[PDB]
């Protein structure tokens, strides 16, 4: 079997992308961010505690002819961006892109934080991470990647974000036509749940390649490029009247500034993120200082290649025995 589904930027910045989901019978089509850096698929539910529910569509598993209560289960998950959501769980029938998995873990959410019920676009959270990070208690559930694999005609799926454009992700198969020449793949660690790679190095705009290795994580869920300070700073002292600002919480520049490229390394090939990707504009409506994609990681714990990197491939997430990870250009 295979899926294919549209993913869809849910603003003028990218700062997150949306996928349709059908869950349930008769199907409840939900807009859910798919995360690389998480492993819970949870929504918004007629179970939300109302006041925290603002314009998302909720499902309903009363009105689901295959939902069943998963007797005894819950889940609570807190992101890197402080976010969080908790409740309990059912399974039921899950479709991405005609890929259909029944017995799906469907995590609903009775409470979520602020940023979620704030955000009227996001509908809940698909996890695409390894199923060791699934959060719930006391037993462990599969994601629908994990789920879908022994199906799939390969096991793998495919992120094809779009920059200010909608994408792609593809689950079972590679779309030979949605990449510039060849993928070069790369080595996986799943020690800590993640996609988690080494970038073999970095430039600057036109600068020279500086062969070090970075390790980090692919994730989807994540806007910026997360990367050491020592390579940010590089970055942005490219940049006239770039600073690292305390009160706004990063890198900021003139909005007037053309921005450098920033590449980084897979192996021997390489990946250049156009500079306009790392502009997230004006840090307050109508403020001349704008928002960098390319940000310290040192308060993190871990570097993440986030969407301002990944937009810029086409990346290939394969789940064979040995994972690894492929980019290439497009
Ligand atoms: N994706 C994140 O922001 N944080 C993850 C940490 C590992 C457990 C699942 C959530």
């Amino acid at each position: 079997s295979t899926g294919s589904a549209t993913t869809t930027p849910i603003d003028s910045l990218d700062d997150a992308y949306i996928t349709p989901v059908q869950i349930g019978t008769p199907a409840q089509t939900l807009n859910l961010d798919f995360d690389t850096g998480s492993s819970d698929l949870w929504v918004f539910s007629s179970e939300t505690t109302a006041s925290e529910v603002d314009g998302q569509t909720i499902y309903t598993p009363s009105k689901s002819t295959t939902a069943k209560l998963l007797s005894g289960a819950t889940w609570s998950i807190s992101y890197g961006d402080g976010s969080s959501s908790s409740g309990d769980v059912y399974t039921d029938t899950v479709s991405v892109g005609g890929l259909t998995v029944t017995g799906q873990a469907v995590e609903s959410a009775k409470k979520v934080s602020s940023s979620f019920t704030e955000d009227s676009t996001i509908d809940g959270l698909l996890g695409l991470a390894f199923s060791t990070l699934n959060t719930v208690s006391p037993t462990q559930q599969k994601t629908f990647f994990d789920n879908a694999k022994a199906s799939l005609d390969s096991p793998v799926f495919t992120a094809d974000l779009g920059y200010h454009a909608p994408g792609t992700y593809n689950f079972g198969f590679i779309d030979t036509t949605a990449y510039t020449g060849s993928i070069t793949y790369t080595a996986v660690s799943t020690k800590q749940g993640f996609w988690e790679w080494t970038s073999t190095g970095y430039a600057v705009g036109s600068g020279t390649f500086k062969s070090t290795s970075i390790d980090g994580i692919a994730d989807t869920g994540t806007t910026l490029l997360y990367l050491p300070a020592t390579v940010v700073s590089a970055y942005w002292a490219q940049v006239s009247g770039a600073k690292s600002s305390s009160s706004v919480g990063g890198y900021v520049f003139p909005c007037s500034a053309t921005l450098p490229s920033f590449t980084f390394g897979v192996g021997s090939a390489r990946i250049v993120i156009p500079g306009d990707y790392i502009d997230f504009g004006p840090i307050s409506t109508g403020s001349s200082s704008c928002f960098g994609g390319i940000q310290s990681s040192a308060g993190i714990g871990i570097n993440i290649f986030g969407d301002v990197a990944l937009k810029a491939a086409f990346v290939v997430f394969n789940g064979a025995t040995t994972p690894t990870l492929g980019f290439a250009s497009k």
